[PDB]
RNA sequence: AGGACCGAACCGACUAAUGUUGAAAAAUUAGCGGAUGACUUGUGGCUGGGGGUGAAAGGCCAAUCAAACCGGGAGAUAGCU
RNA sequence: GCUCGCCGGAAGACCAAGGGUUCCUGUCCAACGUUAAUCGGGGCAGGGUGAGUCGACCCCUAAGGCGAGGCCGAAAGGCGUAGUCGAUGGGAAACAGGUUAAUAUUCCUGUACUUGGUGUUACUGCGAAGGGGGGACGGAGAAGGCUAUGUUGGCCGGGCGACGGUUGUCCCGGUUUAAGCGUGUAGGCUGGUUUUCCAGGCAAAUCCGGAAAAUCAAGGCUGAGGCGUGAUGACGAGGCACUACGGUGCUGAAGCAACAAAUGCCCUGCUUCCAGGAAAAGCCUCUAAGCAUCAGGUAACAUCAAAUCGUACCCCAAACCGACACAGGUGGUCAGGUAGAGAAUACCAAGGCGCUUGAGAGAACUCGGGUGAAGGAACUAGGCAAAAUGGUGCCGUAACUUCGGGAGAAGGCACGCUGAUAUGUAGGUGAGGUCCCUCGCGGAUGGAGCUGAAAUCAGUCGAAGAUACCAGCUGGCUGCAACUGUUUAUUAAAAACACAGCACUGUGCAAACACGAAAGUGGACGUAUACGGUGUGACGCCUGCCCGGUGCCGGAAGGUUAAUU
RNA sequence: AAUUCCUUGUCGGGUAAGUUCCGACCUGCACGAAUGGCGUAAUGAUGGCCAGGCUGUCUCCACCCGAGACUCAGUGAAAUU
RNA sequence: CUUUAAUGUUUGAUGUUCUAACGUUGACCCGUAAUCCGGGUUGCGGACAGUGUCUGGUGGGUAGUUUGACUGGGGCGGUCU
C-alpha cells in the first residue's frame, strides 16, 4: 500500500512509502542465500567503469528460479518476501517433493495458491508453460529468449508483455518498451504480471534515501572545468555547445545500437 | 518515528586576537557549527601519471600538481643575463 | 622530611600499533640536557623478560592477492579455473593470593579446567574431498530482572582532643575473599512422542525436508545473577620478637545487613521499521564406496604430552609520527566522592605532577585580564571586538503557513534557609510472622525497618536566594538558495557542489556505455516501474512564438563521389 | 533587480539629515519563462537595512592585577654586511 | 558478315531455400568432487555476423604546431613593393 508520510521534519514532506503487510516479517530461507559484495562501479582492473555507484545497505542474493524446469510437480506458496536485489517481490513455494524455491511474485498471488509448470499446466497466473501452448493476446512475464537458460524479460516490479501473434516456430511480442520483438516458439513464460505496481509511486524524499540504494551523487558537467568534460566551464553558465557525454557522444538522439547481428526480431523498435 | 531540537566526547574550522627568524613549515586562546547519520573511526585491501580519484575546487594523489617523484636521453636549447 | 599549589572522564592506571633495552643496580660528569648539576630517557659495566590455559604460530575464511593447466597478447606480460595465501572476523581450556631492585593469570602456595596420544576393562556399526543442521550475524526503541560499584547503619579495634565544648545520636580506620564444581531461578524461544509413505537434497541415507495418522500435553533447549561449596584456608586494621629503622618471623579482632544503582550482564533476547542486514571451518548428525570372529566407535580409570616465538619499558608520551627532551597529532580498556539531568562544570580521593634557567625591580610600550563617573554606537567600511541575555516550573505567546511549524516566539511571576503539615508525607523497597503448596531460589498475606521527592502554610537572614563554575540576546523588512549536507588540506564554507523531484534521450541483454591492443570484467548474477547519459533543481501557479542556421532522427527520385575493374 | 551606463532615476516611507535599505512608477543602456520564470512556510556560523537592551567601540581615556620589556648571574642565535 | 528466338554453357545481379565453414556469454554428458577452458551430443542462427588488408566519410575524443613586423609603451586603427 502507498501512504504519504507527514511533514514532521524537512525530509519527510514529499516522502512516500510502499507498505505491504503480506510480506514475511522475519528471516528468509537461508539455503537459497549467498554472499553478494557490492562493487562500487569498479572492475577487475579497479577502474570505475560505471559512475554513481557506491555505499548503501548490505545485501544478500536470493537465488531465484527463472527457468522453472520442475514440470509436472505442483507447488503451493508459503509466503511473500522482500528482495533488495530487485524491484519486484518474490514468493517462497513448496513442492510436493519437499523442495523449496524462489520465484517472482505475480500481480495477485498469495499464500496457499497452487501453481504448476509444464505444457499441460493450467492457464492461470503463476503457472509456467512454453509460449507454443500459450494463447495469443494474453499477458505473461519472465520470458525466455533461448529455451533452457532462463527468463530475461518482464522481471521488474510491474512489467508485463503481450503476445500478439504466433505464425510458426517463432512468436511475436510487444514488450513493455513498445518494441515488437519475436522469439523462438519454445521459450517458457509465466502467466500474469509481476505484482509490485505500487513501486513506481514510491518516493525517496531525501538524498540519503538514494545513498542507501548504493547510488552516489551525479555531477552534471556543466559545472566541471574544461579538462573534465566537454561542457567544461566558463565565467557563469555558458554551455554554448551541443549536449554530449564524456568521450564525445551526443546523448540526445544519437542511436548507438550497433549490433547488426540478429536484427531480424526487431519489427517496430519503438516510437 | 525523525538526513528532528539543545548539548559533551568525537568529527569539523565561521569570526577575532596572538604568533608570523612562531611552541608550531597553518597552531594556540575565547566563542562558533554538526553531533542516529549522505555521520565518524581503527585495521587491511584496490585504483598509478595524459592516468587515477574527485557531492567539482583545476581540488587531492607522501609538507610538492594546468599533468607527481626518482633515474635516464642530458653537458636538452637559450639570438637572453 | 614538613607545608603550599595543579590535573583528577586526566597531566591517573592497563594494552595494541610503533619504537627497540629507553627498564633495574652500581659508577662517571668531558659531550648531550636550551642554566648549574652530586641528578638523568646521557657515558661505562653488570643484571634483568620463566606460560598446556594471555597473544602469535596453528585450523577456517572475507575484501582482495598470487595463480598449475588454460584463454589472450609483438616480447615483457595480462585475466582467470582448480586450488593456494590472506584478519581488522570465527575456533579448546586459570582464578585468587603472596613474592623480586628490576618479571609474572608465565615463578611459589592453594584450588581447577581443556584438547590429544597410548594402554586396560566393558559395550559396540564404523566409515567422506559428499548431504543436512548449526555456526550465522542489521538499525532504532522499550522497559523489567541483576551485578560491578557506592552510601548509610551495625559490629570490631583505636581515640577523648594544642583554642571555647566534646563518654556521646561523638571522631578515624576496617568490615575483603576469585575462577571452578553443584543447584538451574528471574525471564525468553519452541508443542512433543511413536509408526507409515515419498517425483527432493547431483548417488545413497534411520538425518533434514514434505505428506498422512495415532497418542500426550508437559517435553526439552537457552538463561544473568543469587544461594551452597571452594574457604577450620588466604587476606586483614594492628601487636608481639628480631629490628644496620633497609625489614623479616609469628600472631592477628570484626569480616553482617539494608538502600541506591549503571552506558555494563540476562540481551547473538523482546517489540518495531525499511535501506532488508559476511563467509568457511571446528562442533552435532547422515549415510556411500569400503572394513566386520578385525579395524574403528562410546563411557570409565590409568598414564604421557601440550612444542615453538613474544612477554622488560614508554605507549595522548621527553621513548611512536612531527629535523629538537617541539603548547601539535595518535586507536582501544578501567570510569571513585559531594553538588548536578549528565562521561559537562566546580572542589576532592586513589595516584601522579609542579611542565630543566632563576633572582630582583615594579618605566614607556605590547600581550592576556579586571573595574568605571555622566552619556550610551556619536566609533567604524561594518555594533569587528567586548559587554549583555543565559536555568527550572506555571501562566502566556502574533503575522505567516506546506497546518508539521513559526516557538524556548515575545513577555510576566515565583525559586534560599528553618519548622510544621508528615517526630521523613506521597511513592519506591520489603524483613519477620501468618496461610497455602506440584513443600522450591515458591505463592498469597504481611507490613517492621531503610530510603526519599515535590508542594503548601507560617517564620527568618541578606543589597542581592536559577547567588559560584556552568548556562539562548531578542524583534522587524528584504535579496539568494528549498531544506540536512558537501567544497578550494595550508588566505575564499558562499547565492557554488549535491539533493529528492521533473523532463528529454539512448539502451530488448552477448544491452547501451566504460576500463581494456585482446581475452575478459564492471554494468548485473540486474532485464524498460531497469540501466546509462544530459539538463533543471523541494513544493505551488506555469513553462509562450520561431526548425532559416548548427547538430541529431528519418526519407529518397536525381546529381556528385573512393578503392577495385 | 546579484541584471540600470546615464544615476545618489522619480515619488513616498523611515532618519534632525539616508549614494545604502524598504515600497511603488517604467524611459527594461543590456529581465524573461527547465543554461527555467514568478511567488514560497521552514532552514542558514549567508548578504543588506532599521529598532530594543547592552556596554570603554567612541567622546577621553584613568587605575589596578599578571606575563614580557628593564637590571644582576649562567647559557647563547639570526636575517644583514 | 547485317538478323532473333527456346537451347548447351558462361559468368554477373535479385530473391527463396539448404547446411557442411563460422558463431552460440543455449541445454545435456565427460575430462572433473571446477559456472574457467577444451572436447563430445543436440538445438537455434547461418554463409549473415564478426575479424584481417585496402578504401571514402566523420572525427578537438587524443596529440604535434602555427597564430607577423613597424609602432613617440602595447593593443585597436593604419601601414608594408
Amino acid at each position: 500500500a502507498v501512504v504519504k508520510c507527514k511533514p514532521t521534519s524537512p525530509g519527510r514532506r514529499h516522502v512516500v512509502k510502499v507498505v505491504n503487510p503480506e510480506l514475511h516479517k522475519g528471516k528468509p530461507f537461508a539455503p537459497l542465500l549467498e554472499k553478494n559484495s557490492k562493487s562500487g562501479g569498479r572492475n577487475n582492473n579497479g577502474r570505475i567503469t560505471t559512475r554513481h555507484i557506491g555505499g548503501g545497505h548490505k545485501q544478500a542474493y536470493r537465488i531465484v528460479d527463472f527457468k522453472r524446469n520442475k514440470d509436472g510437480i505442483p507447488a503451493v506458496v508459503e509466503r511473500l518476501e522482500y528482495d533488495p536485489n530487485r524491484s519486484a517481490n518474490i514468493a517462497l513455494v513448496l513442492y510436493k517433493d519437499g523442495e523449496r524455491r524462489y520465484i517472482l511474485a505475480p500481480k495477485g498471488l498469495k499464500a496457499g495458491d497452487q501453481i504448476q509448470s509444464g505444457v499441460d499446466a493450467a492457464i492461470k497466473p503463476g503457472n509456467t508453460l512454453p509460449m507454443r501452448n500459450i494463447p495469443v493476446g494474453s499477458t505473461v512475464h519472465n520470458v525466455e529468449m533461448k529455451p533452457g537458460k532462463g527468463g530475461q524479460l518482464a522481471r521488474s516490479a510491474g512489467t508485463y508483455v503481450q503476445i500478439v501473434a504466433r505464425d510458426g516456430a517463432y512468436v511475436t511480442l510487444r514488450l513493455r518498451s513498445g518494441e515488437m520483438r519475436k522469439v523462438e516458439a519454445d521459450c517458457r513464460a509465466t502467466l500474469g504480471e509481476v505484482g509490485n505496481a505500487e513501486h513506481m509511486l514510491r518516493v525517496l524524499g531525501k538524498a540519503g534515501a538514494a545513498r542507501w540504494r548504493g547510488v552516489r551523487p551525479t555531477v552534471r558537467g556543466t559545472a566541471m572545468n574544461p579538462v573534465d568534460h566537454p561542457h567544461g566551464g566558463g565565467e557563469g553558465r555558458n554551455f554554448g555547445k551541443h549536449p554530449v557525454t564524456p568521450w564525445g557522444v551526443q546523448t540526445k538522439g544519437k542511436k548507438t545500437r550497433s549490433n547488426k547481428r540478429t536484427d531480424k526480431f526487431i519489427v517496430r523498435r519503438r516510437s
